[PDB]
């Protein structure tokens, strides 16, 4: 069957496992738990095409580390989640992007960008920036909530998108 190797990154806290379980499931989670790498698998149809996902999420951590290279290396598209109200996890999108580029060792790997906890208000990173940031970079930007669902078949199916036409 015609497979989607997705991964998602970003800091510690975004709502990584939050997205994917709402993907995976349909549920919204909100616990205690230090992700590290854990993978779920989920047939579903995206434009007429019957194919598998294969989601990678990730830990939030603050080091690099070949173990995470050993995870990310298998991956073909990259969702790079930040949480609205936490301009680190914004600012650290860089870093991710460059990491991701390195281990992949391409200059253009399917990836898209996430604004995540659009359920929150007073926002910390306004939509223009991040909109302008992923134009900068060239891919698209999409904004969403694991609380509501809001943008989160988006956010993935956008990923499945770019990995199609990459
Ligand atoms: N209100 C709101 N809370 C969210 C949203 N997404 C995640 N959260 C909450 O934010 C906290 C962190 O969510 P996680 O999914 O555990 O974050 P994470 O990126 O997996 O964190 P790490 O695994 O440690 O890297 C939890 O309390 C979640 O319930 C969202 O869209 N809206
Ligand atoms: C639920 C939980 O995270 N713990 C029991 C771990 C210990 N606590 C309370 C903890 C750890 C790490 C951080 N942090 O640096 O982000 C915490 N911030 O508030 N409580 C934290
Ligand atoms: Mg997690
Ligand atoms: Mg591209």
């Amino acid at each position: 069957m015609t497979e989607y190797k997705l991964v998602v990154v970003g800091a510690g806290g975004v709502g990584k496992s939050a997205l994917t379980i709402q993907l995976i499931q349909n549920h919204f989670v909100d616990e205690c738990d230090p992700t590290i790498e854990d993978s779920y698998r989920k047939q579903v149809v995206i434009d007429g095409e019957t194919c598998l996902l294969d989601i990678l999420d990730t830990a939030g951590q603050e080091e690099y580390s070949a173990m995470r290279d050993q995870y990310m290396r298998t991956g073909e598209g990259f969702l790079c989640v930040f949480a609205i109200n936490n301009t680190k996890s914004f600012e650290d999108i860089h870093q991710y992007r460059e990491q991701i580029k390195r281990v992949k060792d391409s200059d253009d790997v399917p990836m898209v960008l996430v604004g995540n906890k659009s359920d929150l208000a007073a926002r910390t990173v306004e939509s223009r920036q991040a909109q302008d940031l992923a134009r900068s970079y060239g891919i698209p930007y999409i904004e969403t909530s694991a609380k509501t669902r809001q943008g989160v078949e988006d956010a993935f199916y956008t990923l499945v998108r770019e990995i199609r036409q990459h």
